[PDB]
């Protein structure tokens, strides 16, 4: 049996996959099958909070696998006991599609390259016959298509056009878009328009060094550095993959869906460890795009789900993506074949300069009383690329005991063709010649399991508003009053709540069985978010359907086991009908989430609308959220921190 | 005369504060005056861009002052000419009265530890007769008390006890409000409350490192350092206060209200200079209190016109606000003697490292082909502290070509004193025992005077929409279309918009005389600002009287000159009635806006429901909100910097 790891949530090791995949292909001896996934099967909630905080039983290492057999529809997934080394829970589900790997994006080119059909549009487009290594592809997901729905494994190509192998192909897409069945290597079906647009003859929009000069001249000269050096180290501490550092302790896990997941989050108050979350990370995100045409309605990439921030995560690049003295980690899953994969430096953990934490100085000796203390910051991130998209994701630890998540989007546009005479407005932007890039949004589900000062948790929405009470009235005699109405959420229906800019609206997670001993509030945490789209595709739609978690900023449902991904397990081809992943989880709203087990759902991101400084490399755009202790502490926790600056108003007085 | 400045937008220089002052006292020989305000009079926007884009002639030197006179209400206001030594115009304004300055703080303790009816006060309170020496107060404008109106100059002393000197008073409030008139050094009146509360007898609440080893026992250690030096210089360049740096050329500017002003703002596209803003800074806040209890309606501070972010500006570390390599900018005033005073390193100004720029990597070489490059910021910054508040203020410009605006709120919190059986909510929170801090926003007036690629501008609502048309229409098959719905600004009328979540609403900042050659649409600064709280104060209240551009988030206004302040030009004590600054600007809402030089003013900020984390000294709470280029460029302007890293497609398969 393998060594069994350090700690119950690590990430499954190399040999822990091998075993897994050795244990299901001697299941199923006889049979082809092939991996899709092959990753930790998380301990319950209760198993870890009693293994790890009342002396209860070890939980048993588990694999999760998924795989795909010759011949036969859909998946089987299911459970590999490790230390027994032996399958102890299988389906088989002939209705769903999994997650498509880098192996499945990577093997589509060649499929079209060679595919007759393919080869016919492509010279119809303009493109010689004998120029087919010219011609790419990004892969998508199918997303969803009625004329299909989960019956064969799809992708569609999305396919562009390259002069030379260092273009970047953007500039140049096709007009039309195959079909691909995954697993049988083929062309199903390739969606071609009424009005045919040929590629473009424009030079592609390059952004190598190279391509610089010869568009502007010459690059900048290098700029003088800016060095930043920790000659006496850090001041965290990893122990194997739990982290310590400014009071957190925290598990730092990785899986090839989520990428980044927070464990076991608490903060020690002066001796007292006080638990914040169980459990942190990105579950689902949907990019939907915004132009109604054919058949751009299946543009809305459900990018954990159906890629996966795991699977997707760039090797981070020796001192460039994270500067600093960086403390790195590795990620592994398995390959089709069952072999485990590594990708180095998936993860990079450093502490950075934050600016100030706090200050004040007394105007009555012209601000020589005066305290200035510096902050620190940790940061957790990962960049993972999902075809045309970077999302850099920095999970950030604060000295005030807050913690955010900011989220820069980078990467180059999607791409359609635009015909001469042809108006992209209103569904899109012209940023290049011949290029349209359609209006999307990118949305993303954070989900919390929280355990605010210990278990039993609830929410609320806390709302500002003004009195009640009118201007001149004994109660608001000058008009002025105002206050913060927060309605705690009883049964899930009343948590499906968004964003309001009338009330500047933000959430509580908080511990009713708790009073702050100063402001007689409950501790809690609380979101503020602000970036908080609403999902503009109507009722209804097929992207209403398939996100029913991305309808509301706020959505909190009861703890179960296994509530992870909010569109479902196995995303790709799901029309959306059916009661599974958030909608299930709803149910018919009635069921008690106040002072229980609950799971806190965020639906957060923006609305792009291209413009050409997006093209044909997007400068980086910021996202974030963040959540802070209110009422959790009874004093600024930060204050034991040694200031930068200090002078009393005595020793002021005595350096005259 | 004085030497005239390198540039007509450079604050006066010490020689030209006491030139001025001469040459008001000579005016007035033989009256008794003091100097309130001395500060540049800058050049009509006409006259500068003429005197500096067309050859045109060399504006004035102009020197505005503000003079009380003993025996006379109000105040006196003119212009010196600094050429000819003289006064070029000049007003008596009997009904006003002129911003505080620390001269003008510093001076209330005196009295009230002197007054007979404080001493009384004192001692029903708890505080021994021959204790006055412990007594404080922070001693703000009275605000508005309609019982006096403008008919003296008064402050309001908002009374605290220190039990040593070394102590945070904010713990220890008492319950009393002396009004004190600031020229005749005297109390007129004290406001007492029906339910007297005596001064605490708890420990005062302290945050110096020998407070804190007391109450938690010991500091933490040192952290290991974080070094930031950058060995070869900085990339930005100075030429007096003209600044250079990334494309970006402006005038750093500073007075003793708004404090930084930056100005006469291009970029260089590669040869072709393209202003994009004359002039940008904060015009006002308001800081309004939310207790209806008399006399709390009083709070409710517009800290730029009261007291002036120039006026309680910081003397910076070194070192320890702005860490790095840092330029530093000191700033001049005059004092009531007419006399200069210097605040050494008021503002600073460098460049730190800020993440990544953009980044893309190829999935099909396992993102062996890659770019990134890494971002650098260049931050102009002060901090200035009205009373409790801390105000950390940077601007912001970036290598994308935006431009953003950094807050930090620190210090402490304005306290009321609380019973020992008496509730703080709903209209505040008891952050310590027997301590009140009552809720408030902190609201900002942003002025932004913009010449987007020159002159002949307008601004636009932006508002994402589903599309019209239905689920199942043809125009709408699937139902996720959707777009921007762009208003456009005809009057002044229509500009009186606030942020809207359900719209993610944006405003635009065009030229609508130029056109972006790839996209079709107006080169534009996109203002993206979710930080917009409602005006909480009811319409017809004090707070929304007195701070007109308040209640909407946006207002725009034709430019006409000196429309600098939109709350008037002397703040303190005016009820609110009347039609000045923005209320004059607004007008009947009829005058045109589109295609014209327009005034853009943006209310922004935060709505604080104070929590014991805030006590007894606050974590920085940040305010953002950014100027984007969104159809200014035909291409991402960074792409020119050298990356960090860099391997094309063709150097990856060479490498193996
Ligand atoms: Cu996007
Ligand atoms: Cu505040």
């Amino acid at each position: 049996a393998p060594a069994r790891p350090a700690h119950p949530l690590d990430p499954l090791s190399t040999a822990e996959i091998k075993a897994a995949t050795n244990t299901v292909k001697s299941y199923f001896a006889g049979k082809k099958i092939s991996f899709n996934t092959v990753t930790l099967r998380e301990p319950a909630r209760k198993a870890y909070i009693q293994w790890k905080e009342q002396g209860g039983p070890l939980p048993p290492r588990l694999a999760y696998y998924v795989i795909l057999e010759a011949g036969k529809p859909g998946v089987k997934e299911g459970l590999v006991d490790l230390a027994s080394l032996s399958v102890i829970e299988t389906r088989a589900l002939e209705t769903v599609q999994p997650i498509l790997t880098v192996e499945d994006l990577c093997s589509t080119e060649e499929v079209i390259r060679n595919d007759p059909a393919v080869i016919e549009q492509c010279v119809l487009s303009g493109i010689p016959a004998n120029e087919m290594h010219k011609v790419y592809c990004d892969p998508w997901t199918i997303g969803y298509d009625e004329r299909w729905g989960t019956g064969k494994r799809l992708q569609q190509a999305l396919v562009y056009y390259r002069s030379d192998e260092d273009d970047s192909q953007y500039s140049h897409p096709l007009d039309f878009c195959p079909i691909v069945d995954t697993e049988e290597k083929k062309v199903i079906f390739i969606d071609i328009p009424n009005r045919r647009r040929k590629v473009s003859k424009h030079k592609h929009a390059n952004f190598y060094p190279k391509h610089m000069i010869e568009k502007v001249g010459a690059m900048r000269p290098e700029a003088p550095p800016i060095n930043v050096t920790q000659p006496e180290g850090v001041s965290f501490k990893m122990t194997g993959n739990v982290m310590e550092w400014s009071n957190f302790k925290f598990h730092i896990g990785f899986n090839y869906r989520e990428g980044i997941v927070l464990s076991d989050v608490s903060y020690n108050d002066h001796g007292n460890v006080r638990p914040i979350f169980h459990r942190i990370s990105l579950s689902e995100m949907i990019v939907p795009y915004g132009s109604p045409e054919f058949p751009h309605q299946r543009k809305h990439a459900l990018d954990i789900g159906e890629y996966g921030a795991g699977y997707m995560t760039n090797p981070l690049s020796l001192g460039c993506d994270c500067k600093g003295v960086i403390h790195y980690l590795d990620a592994h899953f398995s390959d089709r074949a069952g072999d485990p994969i590594t990708v180095k430096n998936a993860v990079c953990i450093h502490e950075e300069d934050d600016g100030l934490l706090f200050k004040h100085s007394d105007f009555r000796d012209n601000f020589a009383t005066s305290l200035v203390t510096r902050a620190t910051k940790l940061v957790v991130s990962q960049i993972f690329t999902a075809a045309n998209y970077e999302y850099c994701l920095y999970w950030v630890f604060m000295q005030d005991g807050a913690i955010r998540l900011d989220i820069r989007l980078t990467g180059i546009l999607n791409t359609y063709i635009l015909g001469d005479d042809e108006e992209a407005g209103p569904w899109g932007t012209r940023v290049y010649p011949n290029v349209n890039a359609h209006n999307h949004q990118h949305l993303f589900s954070l989900r919390i399991d929280p355990r605010i000062d210990g278990d039993g948790n609830s929410a609320a929405a806390c709302d500002a508003k003004s009195s009640p009470y009118p201007l001149g009235s004994p109660e608001n005699m000058y008009g002025n009053a105002f206050y913060s109405e927060k309605t705690t959420f009883k049964t899930v229906k009343d948590s499906l709540t968004n964003y309001e800019s009338a009330t500047g609206r933000s959430w509580d997670i908080f511990n009713p069985n708790k009073v702050n001993p100063y402001s007689g509030k409950p501790p809690s945490y609380k979101l503020v978010s602000t970036q908080c789209p609403p999902l503009l595709a109507k009722e209804g739609s097929l992207v209403a359907k398939r996100a029913p978690w991305a309808s509301h900023s706020v959505n909190v449902v009861p703890y179960k086991d296994n509530r992870l991904y909010p569109s479902g397990d196995h995303v790709p081809q799901w029309s959306g009908d059916g009661v599974r992943g958030m909608r299930e989880w709803i149910g018919d709203g009635s069921e008690n989430i106040d002072n229980t087990d609950i799971l806190f759902f965020h639906t957060f991101g923006i609305t792009h609308f291209p413009a050409p400084e997006d093209f044909p490399l997007m400068p980086a755009e910021p996202i974030t959220l963040m959540l802070r202790p209110r009422h959790f502490f009874t004093e600024n926790p930060g204050l034991d921190i040694q200031p930068s600056y200090a002078m009393t108003t005595s020793e002021a007085k005595r350096a005259v």
